[PDB]
C-alpha cells in the first residue's frame, strides 16, 4: 500500500502510441535525453548527430567523462537499424535509482527507419541480456553494469499505461501500480526475456493448437514492440477465431491484416462486440500455469487523431511474425510486469492503469493444471 519507490512512479511518458521513454542523463556536464525502454534488445544507444526526427542529441565533445572505445557497432532490428560508435560515459536516471554508473553507450550517427517522427525519444535502453548484445556478448548491457557497480537489486518492473505514461521501478516493486496477486512465469533462457505460452483462448474457447506452435522459434516480452505478434499458423487461427467471436459486425479482410483502419463516432466504440484473449503461461510449480487476459481496448489501438476530431480510428494490433511470438505493448499495457532477473522469472499482475470498461477488465488468474508444458518450448 505504501511506497518507498514513490519517486520512480510516473517516470515514463509517450507521444501516444509511439514508444514509452524515461529520462536518462549522460556525460559531464549533464546531458539529459528521452530514452525508449526496450526489453527486446540489450544495447544502450543514443542519437549523437542531427536527425529530422530528433529534437536533441548526445554531444560527446561536450562530455569530459566520455571515453571512446574505438569500435563501431551496427544494430538491425525487425523494424529499423542504426550504426554508431562505441564508448562509455557516466549515466544516471533522474527519476530512477539514486546512483550513477559508467555504462557502455553507442553514439548513433546514422539510422534507417529507427527513430519515429513525433515520438519524442532520442535513444534506446536495451534491457535484455548480454547474449544478444551487439557486436557481441562482451559489451556489457546497461542493467548488468548497474547491478555490478551498485547495490540496486537485480530487478525492474514496468507499468505501461496506454490510451500516455507509466512507471519503471528499478530495484523493486511498487504496490500502488497493481491490484490482485502477481503470477510468475520462468524466464526460459537469459538472452531475450523468453517465456513459454502453453495455451491460448479466445472468449474462453481454446485455439486448440499444439503448444509448440505458440512458441515456434521463441516467445519473448518486448516493451519496444507495439503489437502482440504471433507465428504465422497461430496468427491465422487467432484471426479466424476472433472474426467468428465478433460476428455482430463484419470488417474487411485488410482490417485483420492491419492494412485497413475502422473508425467509430467519438465514444461509440462497441468494445463489447470484440472477444477477450487469454494467454496461459508456464508457472513456477510443476504442471501449474496461469493466464493473462487482455481486452479489445489493448489489441485495438487508436491512430493519431486527424486533428482532435469526432472519429476514433483503430488498427488491429495483433500481427504475424516469422521470428516467434512477441508480447509487445498490446500485452504489457494491461498489466504491471515484473522482470525479476535475480529469480529468473517474470511476474504479471492486473495494472492499476490498464484501459477497460464497466463490463470487463484485464485479468491475471490461476492456478490451472497443464501437463507436458516442458514440450512447448522450441529446441
Ligand atoms: C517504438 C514503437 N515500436 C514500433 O513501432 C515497432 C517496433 C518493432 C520492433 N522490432 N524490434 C524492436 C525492438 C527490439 N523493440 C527495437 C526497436 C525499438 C523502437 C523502434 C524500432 C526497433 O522493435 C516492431 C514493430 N512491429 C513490426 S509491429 C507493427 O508492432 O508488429 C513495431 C512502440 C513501442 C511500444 C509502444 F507502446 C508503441 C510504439
Amino acid at each position: 500500500r505504501r511506497g518507498s519507490f514513490v519517486e520512480m512512479v510516473d517516470n515514463l511518458r509517450g507521444k501516444s502510441g509511439q514508444g514509452y521513454y524515461v529520462e536518462m542523463t549522460v556525460g559531464s556536464p549533464p546531458q539529459t535525453l528521452n530514452i525508449l525502454v526496450d526489453t527486446g534488445s540489450s544495447n544502450f544507444a543514443v542519437g549523437a548527430a542531427p536527425h529530422p526526427f530528433l529534437h536533441r542529441y548526445y554531444q560527446r565533445q561536450l562530455s569530459s567523462t566520455y571515453r571512446d572505445l574505438r569500435k563501431g557497432v551496427y544494430v538491425p532490428y525487425t523494424q529499423g537499424a542504426w550504426a554508431g560508435e562505441l564508448g562509455t560515459d557516466l549515466v544516471s536516471i533522474p527519476h530512477g535509482p539514486n546512483v550513477t554508473v559508467r555504462a557502455n553507450i553507442a553514439a548513433i550517427t546514422e539510422s534507417d527507419k529507427f527513430f519515429i517522427n513525433g515520438s519524442n525519444w532520442e535513444g534506446i535502453l536495451g534491457l535484455a541480456y548480454a547474449e544478444i548484445a551487439r557486436p557481441d556478448d562482451s559489451l556489457e548491457p546497461f542493467f548488468d553494469s548497474l547491478v555490478k557497480q551498485t547495490h540496486v537489486p537485480n530487478l525492474f518492473s514496468l507499468q505501461l499505461c496506454g490510451a500516455v505514461g507509466g512507471s519503471m521501478i528499478i530495484g523493486g516493486i511498487d504496490h500502488s501500480l497493481y491490484t490482485g496477486s502477481l503470477w510468475y512465469t520462468p524466464i526460459r533462457r537469459e538472452w531475450y526475456y523468453e517465456v513459454i505460452i502453453v495455451r491460448v483462448e479466445i472468449n474462453g474457447q481454446d485455439l486448440k493448437m499444439d503448444c509448440k506452435e505458440y512458441n515456434y522459434d521463441k516467445s519473448i516480452v518486448d516493451s519496444g514492440t507495439t503489437n502482440l505478434r504471433l507465428p504465422k499458423k497461430v496468427f491465422e487461427a487467432a484471426v479466424k477465431s476472433i472474426k467468428a467471436a465478433s460476428s455482430t459486425e463484419k470488417f474487411p479482410d485488410g482490417f485483420w491484416l492491419g492494412e485497413q483502419l475502422v473508425c467509430w463516432q467519438a465514444g461509440t466504440t462497441p468494445w463489447n462486440i470484440f472477444p477477450v484473449i487469454s494467454l496461459y503461461l508456464m508457472g513456477e510449480v510443476t504442471n501449474q500455469s496461469f493466464r493473462i487476459t487482455i481486452l479489445p481496448q489493448q489489441y485495438l489501438r487508436p491512430v493519431e487523431d486527424v486533428a482532435t476530431s469526432q472519429d476514433d480510428c483503430y488498427k488491429f494490433a495483433i500481427s504475424q511474425s516469422s521470428t516467434g511470438t512477441v508480447m509487445g505493448a498490446v500485452i504489457m499495457e494491461g498489466f504491471y510486469v515484473v522482470f525479476d532477473r535475480a529469480r529468473k522469472r517474470i511476474g504479471f499482475a492486473v495494472s492499476a492503469c490498464h484501459v477497460h470498461d464497466e463490463f470487463r477488465t484485464a485479468a491475471v488468474e490461476g492456478p490451472f493444471v497443464t501437463l507436458d508444458m516442458e514440450d512447448c518450448g522450441y529446441n
